[PDB]
């Protein structure tokens, strides 16, 4: 039903993302934490199709079919007010048993929200900046070959705009603010889900029973109707299993979110160390140890560098130089076709 | 374009939440649900009891007494809750539809024309700068007057403020109705239904009062409170986005002012004019324009303190 | 069932229109008046999912299940002939309670007929004429620049076909006849629906009851079967509410159609007053105050002008002259790029 | 429900892959191991549509319909706590019977995870690498013709970038690490599924019966209700058959995964032995017998080389040479058209 | 390409008919169908009788006696028949899938290269022929020796024979299974089911034997006989196709032999070699090649007996 039509929208929307603007680690986290609950609740609905009825009260044999159906329906709607159990104290919170499959829909919506906001808050700027930086690198590589080859012809500097742009971006702290707020919101929602599921699993172990009275308005002085109907909820075990599965999954997943929160630590490889090879590129080690957009930009560039055609060939040059062969760079540079 | 970062979110939430809620209500009714259930005596057979339930289901509209309150109470709201929400969804979606049919074409055309004019002016600047250099070795801002004229018109602002006012009014009506329903749907889900209407008035077998009880009142109450809290949280966003001029936090044209061919005009419209709405739209849509990006970096390079002449940097920018 | 099918066809056929040949106001009317009844029929059909059965008769306890089902269904099909109510005179029309959902489908069909016919009788001709007029205005604008620029070069008239075409169209009254007949049919259908819904609301307030007799063919001489079954229609209240909602909506909507009917009045802003600016365009105030196709053409143009490119740059020029700057039009005209 | 949805999803994601980045053997394994359980559980749900109810308890004749329904429901949800069987010891794990169609979905999700991780962690780099290698091979092939043709004209060396690229990729152990971890995870999941299904088949042969007591909360002092109901799970046989089928399929499939795990042994054919032929290509036998990315790259190129045009034409040249005809390679080289 | 005229029909019929038939078996149950139905005494209420039916439905797997035969009989086949056919369909469709994943790309590449080479050698002949006339007024056979070397290998043949053998073996298994089922599903659709298993052994009211009876055995019998006859008729087709060299009835390359630039080599492979399979594929795919159509006409013109020189007719053909 709602879970059935909720998973189509989220999964179909997800497939649009596949064909930059994301991360290798975060995307898995948001996929799992929003797909597992949806599948589990749709599955609970499948079980309800196979065999399932939330409540079932035991009415005496004198009652006909309709009277017993009325008893079941009444005790189904009287859960919200209060009802005593003959194994515990006065009352207990029982309506969690009614609304559990919808709390999971709420949690899925809340978990999906932060990624949507990020897509509506940081994708345009980041894609534009990455495209401009990659175009600048492609240009500056091309100028090197032109300058490189022109030197050979005689034998036989444009301002680093991208460098200044990155230097300026190093000062700002807006994109990092948004990308850290999104992760903090996701972690907080996951923690709330963890505590809620733990509490439910603790509760949904002893109090699925009932004692429901039907003498509300005019039957108070009736004689045929009995006092107490020992009703019992039926879909508590499935809910308990789903809750424990989700709790363990979120417990395992939370440390991943905690780790990925650390933007500066995640930078393990320096891509620009290779593009430093180009003579036209000034030697600047862009290892931003602080919380700056450059660090996030560096992490994004780590993923997106494979797209640019200059990286791989330039990398080959460093290996050739480091292999121990006394070959001048210009002979190797002219040995590289124009991109 | 033709929308906003904030307004689209508001029209999404305020029309999607009620739909999802009545959706899951119908899902609950699939799982287990029957609106009404009356307690008929044991003598009644199956069909007589079914008729009692049916009759008490339809006699709600006229009136029915409760043995805990005064004479009567409005109960048919319990029947009609899953249609009032559809009405609210329709009424909330109407304003954005009217906007799509009354302000999308004009805004699209004006934005495209403006963008083309800025791009042309940018190219003209390079030609003048490049031509000036060559010797060493003005086309009237149609766009400027276009925005100056639009500063005088007060039409699109009227439409875009009427739309927001209608949406806010409908949201407040929804809030108050849902609050009233939540207040009501706390004590009066019970019944006392009499079935001796037309000819059974003089029968003896049928009893007098059947203690019927609506069953889907708790779920409706929970959905009502959820909608009420969501709309209460959402309303201040609509009230804020109503104020157009205040939203103009950043002056994007301050960058295109850099171009020598562009006259230095601060288009900071503090009043309610079509320009201010236009400034809001250009702030969003400027990223589509290529000239903005390269011009902005020039200012940062110039603001870096380096004594590089703009002509030397201008010729270092390829033709877009 | 049928309504679910119907709303799919209309709204889908509507989405084709969204991507000239319409009007800002008329379209809202033909959308609302055909979307509300469909949605309410769908709501009733969904109500019949939660809880609903049109009729329910009260048969005595001696009757078994099948006999009571027969009684219910017989009284369901005996509505069409006549039946007495034990609060009124002889009879009353009760088959309106059966076919009410059919009537709303009929009204939706009849309300969507006018725009469908309009799309086959006035869309092609209007599109052709507007495209021709826009192309002619674009050409005459370009000719003006060429005449202006050539005049400047020296310092250092083609027939107005479109004007004659519009003058000729001013004399004809065909498109006006069609676009007024469409609105008149829509208004007449709305009025018929209003009166019908008002009569139904007046009716469906006192006579949802019944007195059914089942002694038709051979039971007339029987003994076990009783005489009168106090049957009662069930979905009368939902239909009453839907009728009142539709009545109030159509009462509010009718004045909009009344207003839009007055074609000459709707012409508020003279768009061609701006193309009057061009030196090549002859000064003709096309303020048609009579019922002529030109007025309809003017209305259809006023919306579509944003499509043209000459209007905007030309509107720019006029208000500089108003601004008070003594700049010659030729200098500004040469300062205008070719479109 | 979930199985119908899940099979549509998983298969739908599968179809996109069909139109490199996979293997002939691995793809079949990840198809079968995730398609069989889905189909089996979907057919189990269809079987339940035809005839099926998980549980059915035998209540005495005095009980009415609703009391018997409550007994059935109660005994359906009392499986989780504990229940005795009058053929065995005190208790036995019975809730596996309830959850067998849950565990198969869990196994399907776990099995399909590693392929998704591989696509999200080892698709793009390999794609770029193969593109670069094939482009370099095409260029060097073109260079060979130019040198050969130019030599004839007189009668009448660009640096090995790609070869050093492979020499450098020989020393890295990253993509091999990922591709071995994915296979190991899949094998571990398959083994866990095998052992679980074996244990279930062992269990689901003797303990589908029940002895269910109803006197839980207030009926403990009742007299009409009897003590024990001989309930019996109904869908145990179908689950047993599905379990044995899945167990045998996975037992047969596991050795395939174990065999394919060995990357170096799968390098049966030395495909670069053909590109050794070109005069411009250095004679380097890249028969990596260790666990190095080159081995994985060699395996992928053994599949993707058919995309390269130069292989086909070049392979024919050697076979012409091996036929025994004394034809100069230059005469045959000029007999080959430019690609 | 990547298929055959006869094989595709086989793999379509043999995997479509069982699917349609079991689709029909499921559909019939919508109209009327319930696999089992036992006869419980009148004293039993509704729920007790339902339990009897269910218990006898699941006790089929262990064993049950029939009062017309010996101790027991395999009865669970009646339960699983609409699943065994799904298994058979999966197995039948497996080999074509593997073949698509193991031989389609190689055949595609090789055929494409061969047709391109043939088109080239067709054009080159006309250029040589055209140049001869102008005066009046040899590129190495890559494709020929390519086919010569392919004649030596036996890989694509091994795959295309293993796939056919697997399909035939599965067909034979299905035939024998369906024959056995039809033999069985003619006398033993009845039951004698006892319900005194766990605690009712000492009970009194419950009777000893319930004469249950499976209901969906006749329809299964009809479906089984239909599938058996269809597969019996189909098997000889697969057997005939299994002989690769015999299928090469026509020598399509006999026409390309016409071109003077093409050396005369009769590629009539009488052995199990990739060339024979390649010849079979090329016979189907030759219509895609344009050189064949014109060339075949020239020989027909030549065979007409008219003394028209081939060069005069060769120049009468435009470039493709
Ligand atoms: C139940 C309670 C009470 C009642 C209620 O409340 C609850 O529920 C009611 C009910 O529920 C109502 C809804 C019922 C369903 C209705 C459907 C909807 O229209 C349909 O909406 C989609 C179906 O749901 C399809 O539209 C697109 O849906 C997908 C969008 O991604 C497809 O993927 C595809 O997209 C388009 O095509 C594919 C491209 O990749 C896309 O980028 C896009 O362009 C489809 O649209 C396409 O469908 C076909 C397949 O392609 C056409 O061929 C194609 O046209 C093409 O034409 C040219 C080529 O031939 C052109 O070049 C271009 O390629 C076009 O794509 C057409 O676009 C379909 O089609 C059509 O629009 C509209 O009636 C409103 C609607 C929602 C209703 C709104 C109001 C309600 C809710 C009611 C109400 C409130
Ligand atoms: C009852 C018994 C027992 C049970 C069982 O047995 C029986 O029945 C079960 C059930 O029944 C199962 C089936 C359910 C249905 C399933 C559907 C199937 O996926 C779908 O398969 C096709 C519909 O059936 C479509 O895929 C292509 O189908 C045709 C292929 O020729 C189209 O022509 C087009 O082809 C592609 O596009 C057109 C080009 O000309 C082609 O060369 C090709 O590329 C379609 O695919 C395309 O469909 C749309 C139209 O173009 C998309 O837009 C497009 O994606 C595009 O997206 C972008 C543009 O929008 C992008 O830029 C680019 O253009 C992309 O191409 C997508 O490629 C569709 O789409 C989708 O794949 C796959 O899940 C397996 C499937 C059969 C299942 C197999 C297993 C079962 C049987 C089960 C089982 C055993
Ligand atoms: C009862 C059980 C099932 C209940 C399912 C309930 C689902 C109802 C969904 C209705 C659509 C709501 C969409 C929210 C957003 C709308 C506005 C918007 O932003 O996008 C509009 C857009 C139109 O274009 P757009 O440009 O506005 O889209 C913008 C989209 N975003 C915001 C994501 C960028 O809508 C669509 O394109 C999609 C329409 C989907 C319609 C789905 C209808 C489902 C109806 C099911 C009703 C239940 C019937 C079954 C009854 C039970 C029987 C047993
Ligand atoms: C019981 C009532 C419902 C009965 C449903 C019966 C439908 C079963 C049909 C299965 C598919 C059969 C297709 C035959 C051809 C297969 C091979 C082929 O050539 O094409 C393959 C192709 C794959 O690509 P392809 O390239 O091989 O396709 C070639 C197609 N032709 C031959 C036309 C050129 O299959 C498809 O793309 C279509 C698959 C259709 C699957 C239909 C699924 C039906 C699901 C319902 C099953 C029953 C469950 C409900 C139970 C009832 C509950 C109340
Ligand atoms: C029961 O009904 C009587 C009238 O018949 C009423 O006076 C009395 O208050 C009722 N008893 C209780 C305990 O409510
Ligand atoms: C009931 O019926 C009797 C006669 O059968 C009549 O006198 C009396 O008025 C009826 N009761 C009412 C309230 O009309
Ligand atoms: C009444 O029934 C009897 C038989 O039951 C029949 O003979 C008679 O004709 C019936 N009355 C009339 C007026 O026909
Ligand atoms: C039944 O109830 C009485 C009190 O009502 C109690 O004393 C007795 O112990 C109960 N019997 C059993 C077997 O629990
Ligand atoms: C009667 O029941 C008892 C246990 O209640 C059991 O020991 C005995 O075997 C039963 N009698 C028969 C004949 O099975």
């Amino acid at each position: 039903a709602i879970a059935q039509l909720a998973t189509e929208y989220v999964f179909s929307d997800f497939l649009l993302k596949e064909p930059r603007l994301e991360l290798a680690v975060d995307k898995m986290v948001t996929c799992i934490a929003v797909g597992l609950p949806l599948l589990l609740i749709s599955l609970a609905f499948a079980q309800e199709i196979s065999i399932g009825t939330q409540i079932s009260c035991f009415s005496p044999s004198s009652f006909s079919w309709r009277q017993a159906a009325f008893v079941d329906s009444y005790c189904w709607a009287a859960v919200q007010q209060k009802n005593s159990l003959q194994s515990e104290s006065g009352n207990l919170p029982l309506w969690l048993h009614k609304f559990f499959p919808y709390i999971l829909l709420l949690f899925a919506i809340l978990l999906y929200l932060p990624p949507l906001f990020w897509r509506f808050a940081a994708a345009p700027h980041i894609c534009s900046d990455l495209k401009f930086i990659m175009e600048e690198l492609d240009k500056v590589y091309n100028r090197a070959i032109k300058a490189a080859k022109s030197a050979r012809d005689l034998d036989m500097f444009k301002y680093p705009i991208v460098e200044q742009y990155l230097k300026t971006k190093k000062n700002s702290n807006n994109l990092i603010i948004k990308y850290i707020s999104c992760r903090l919101l996701t972690l907080i929602i996951i923690l709330l889900a963890c505590i809620y599921l733990g509490y439910y699993f603790s509760l949904s172990s002893l109090s699925d029973e009932f004692v429901c009275s039907i003498k509300s308005g005019i039957l108070r002085n009736d004689s045929t109707v009995p006092d107490q109907f020992q009703c019992k909820l039926i879909a508590v075990g499935i809910f308990q299993l789903l809750s424990v599965i989700n709790l363990v999954v979120y417990v395992l997943l939370a440390p991943v979110v905690v780790y990925t929160l650390f933007v500066p630590f995640r930078q393990k490889t320096d891509v620009l160390k290779v593009y430093e090879i180009l003579p036209t590129f000034d030697v600047l080690h862009f290892k931003s140890e602080g919380y700056n957009d450059l660090s996030l930009y560096n992490l994004f560039l780590e993923e997106n560098i494979s797209e640019v055609k200059s990286y791989k060939c330039l990398k080959v040059l460093e290996n050739i130089k480091s292999s121990g062969q006394g070959i001048d760079p210009m002979l190797l540079l002219t040995n590289l076709g124009m991109i």
